[PDB]
């Protein structure tokens, strides 16, 4: 039967063009809300038919593509806890109980999403020559899509809210944290503008259905398209555009209109509910969605109709959530971006506080500031030895042999020595930094590190006193070496013979005394 | 008398359905603000009576349920500091001074909340056949509820603002940090919309009380319901709906109305102040509350009346607070959610900075990136040994025996050994990771860790040279073992005999040299 193993590469693209199907499926459900239109020629309420076949086709052509996923987790293995395994889990390709492994918790949420519930509402309407069914199609689309939002957004939640916590294919920039919470706005605006469109047509249907009864010579079947060849429609036809105009007109300047449309008067006064261009209607509703989600409903002037008020409350709450999520994921990105700079500024404020508290002389305060600025310019806050010590030993040894082998193999006692032990010497070379006019050593002081110069120029006088220069590649500290390999010394740090002043800003690699005894005790 | 001990389970449900009573009590106090209505038939100001009995009943049926709490902390013990105790405190069930322990600080705030102050305002109004108390009921409800807000919100502050700092029953998701600061909006909107309703009726009362004096033939007693059978009401009845209409009409299009209602003209022009459906009135006021708290008063067009201006300032300030709290608790949740991913991205930016500063070759830069991505894929930022070392020793030993016992009991010198000492060997097994084509050891190098393979495949050649494979469950590093148990070696790390290349990505458990001498010195 070939029950699949869970880390197959075929179940890596069938979960790559699969979560894309779960993403594109919650964009198609709002397009069923643009199905009711108003035919302004006939003043009847109708259904867009080549948007009905379009949304039914594009939702079915995703859901039977989805039907090749519970027919493939059908062939699936899992991992179970055991101490027999040697490898963190058993794989079970036995088909007798993996069926229950799939169909005990994560089948019902995934089965209540491929159900063609908004496709059978469209079905018995478009297969008729009778206009009576415009009511039922508009009746059975708000709440079915509203309740199927929950299984369709719960089958994208583990693949988004935990693929943002531990992301898989992204590290480096802002193309999945800002460009995800900004397309979460564009999705929610797409859903909210479609609700606004559909509820605007329901309030216009309510107005027309109540203004037709007050006229008396009208049945509410006459307000729907396809009911023109009915008896009594001819006496209603000559009184349509006075009854529906004196009672159900929508203007944005009326403060006491005959019917209050509230937040839906912008939809009926602009005429997008009777728009023949779908680009105009979709763009106008999507922008209403984004404008009222971004500004949390502020400019909503609702009527005293409780479903409309509750729809406005939902917009305010959803916009509050969406805004808090966006600025919280932008602050989390920006704070992690400038973390070393803010650490440098905290460390810099601490040093000013400590030097003011201790009242250091200003020549000693300039030397502290100079070293801190130089260390920030070179390292940028990065602890290099902590980065190196967290690498594998082979990668450590290769990186350290790239950085420090030519420096150690210019010492004459180290170049002719070995390869075994100098590759243990250039694992303790740590980087030192020296600002200008820093005395690296002065005479009489114990030499406690050998320095192999990377960058910058130095100086050396001993006892106008036969000066000696030092530059990029040379070393300094050979008094420590001969002391350390000689066993006739003990722990006796030898005195310095030279005064070594940093002529420029210097980088070096330092080999301290106790790290030199360990490589001298390998004989 | 049975004075209770403070960690009884009976005083765990009598503080579980108790803080629910403290939560539901601050939702009932706004319902006293919807008591004044306008009877649009008679054009009189009245009181809703079956909302008066409803809010009085539902506040009393919470406060004498609350009266079984200071009758139970009456039977209460506490904990006092002493060094006699052995157990961090004395319990005092002596009833002579625990009364002062309750009634010295946290009795007055809890006693000034069960007081039926908004129930006695309702009392002498609904027990009469006279209309000349509608004034006093509306007079004594704004400031009494406004000043009893302070004890009723101070008896929910220690149980919310410190049960959010150290929560008791919640760990894992966003169902108490977003769904608490979003229902803090819905509470504040419930309070603010009720103030808006009540102050809207007070401004309409002010208009009517001043437009009745200007007519001259009217007493202000005539403006209240129940004063119809008074003398002179018949001459006022035929001039009501010209006097109160030319002077006290509310429209939203008038820019110079005869009376300025300001932020309260939306309440009187919509007609919710005379609404017979309480769902319409409550929803319309709650949405005004949420819309003006969410948008911080922006769309308020106040009059030049100072109490209304001060009510608007309070809305702007309260909305600023509520918004800062919501986005600050959402950023705190989201930042703690993606903490390991942001740590990985900081560590990844540091490595690029360091490899660019050191100018590593690109083959060495790919090996660093590959190991960091592999380590992030396996561990997800989790320091496993730090998690294990913070566990109890029995739980450590059981977890480590589950993870690492079958691996150690496949070594032939360890399987026949013991149980005592191999359970001390599999407490030092730490997890290693190897990317593909990583040389685990090469010949001539000192063997310094024994590796017990978890996952991935390996390779082994020695001196096309009789190759040897390694896969899930086998081990590698037996040259370290026989060296370490032999005492005829000293500290002499033996040379390698094989070249071991990771054929796949490998997990292992590593036993280093100095952790193997400690288990070899147990003989």
């Amino acid at each position: 039967k070939k029950i699949f193993d869970p880390q197959d590469k075929f179940l890596l693209y069938c979960n790559k063009l699969f979560v894309a199907s779960c993403i594109l499926s919650v964009f198609v459900d709002p397009f069923f809300f643009y199905l009711p239109v108003i035919n302004a020629e006939s003043k009847c309420l109708g259904i867009d038919r080549k948007l009905a076949i379009t949304a039914s086709t594009l939702r079915t052509f995703i859901d039977v593509f989805y039907l090749a996923h519970m027919a493939l987790q059908l062939r699936t293995a899992y991992i179970a806890p055991s101490s027999r395994v040697f490898g963190r889990g058993e794989l079970v390709i036995d088909p007798a109980q993996i069926a229950k492994r799939y169909l005990q918790r994560w089948f019902i949420i995934d089965f209540l999403s491929v159900l063609p519930l908004p496709q059978i509402v469209v079905w018995r309407f478009l297969q008729s020559s009778n206009g009576s069914d415009v009511l039922a199609t508009k009746q059975a689309l708000l709440f079915i899509v509203l309740v199927q939002y929950i299984p369709r957004f719960l089958r994208v939640l583990p693949l988004t809210s935990e693929l943002k916590r531990t992301a898989g294919v992204f590290a480096e920039t802002a193309w999945a944290g800002a460009a995800y919470y900004l397309l979460l706005y564009m999705l929610a605006s797409h859903i909210v503008g479609a609700f606004w469109y559909l509820l605007a047509l329901e309030r216009n249907d309510a107005c027309w259905q109540e203004a037709c009864i007050d006229a008396g010579n009208c049945s509410t079947d006459f307000l729907y398209c396809g009911n023109q060849n009915m008896d009594g429609y001819a006496v209603w036809n000559r009184a349509k555009e006075s009854v529906l105009k004196s009672k159900c007109r929508a203007d944005l300047d009326d403060n006491n209109p005959p019917f209050d449309f509230g937040i839906y008067t912008q939809a009926l006064s602009s005429g997008i509910v009777s728009s023949q261009n779908f680009i105009v209607k979709y763009c106008y509703c999507l922008w209403w969605g984004l404008q009222n989600l971004s500004t949390l409903g502020q400019g909503l002037e609702t009527s005293t109709y409780p479903m409309e008020i509750i729809f406005s409350i939902s917009l305010a709450i959803s916009g509050l959530i969406l805004f808090a999520l966006l600025i919280g994921n932008m602050q989390t990105y920006l704070q992690s971006l400038t973390i070393r700079l803010e650490e440098m500024r905290v460390k810099r404020r601490d040093s000013e506080q400590w030097m003011h508290h201790r009242m250091l002389p200003q020549d000693l305060r300039e030397r502290v500031r100079r070293y801190d600025q130089y260390k920030w310019l070179e390292t940028r806050g990065v602890d290099e030895e902590y980065l190196v010590q967290n690498l594998p030993k082979d990668l450590r040894r290769d990186i350290k042999r790239h950085l420090c082998l030519a420096l150690v193999r210019r010492v004459p006692l180290f170049k002719s020595m070995d390869d075994k032990l100098l590759d243990a010497i250039c694992m303790r070379l740590k980087p030192c930094l020296f600002t200008e006019s820093t005395y690296l050593v002065r005479e009489g002081d114990p030499v406690d590190e050998m320095l192999f110069i990377i960058r910058g120029r130095l100086e050396s006088v001993t006892t106008f006193f036969n000066r000696s220069l030092l530059k990029e590649g040379e070393f300094c500290g050979e008094e420590l070496l001969t002391w350390a390999l000689d066993p006739k010394s003990g722990v006796n740090l030898p005195s310095s013979t030279r005064t070594v002043k940093a002529l420029t800003e210097v980088e070096a690699f330092a080999l301290t005394s106790e790290e030199l005894k360990f490589v001298a005790s390998q004989f």
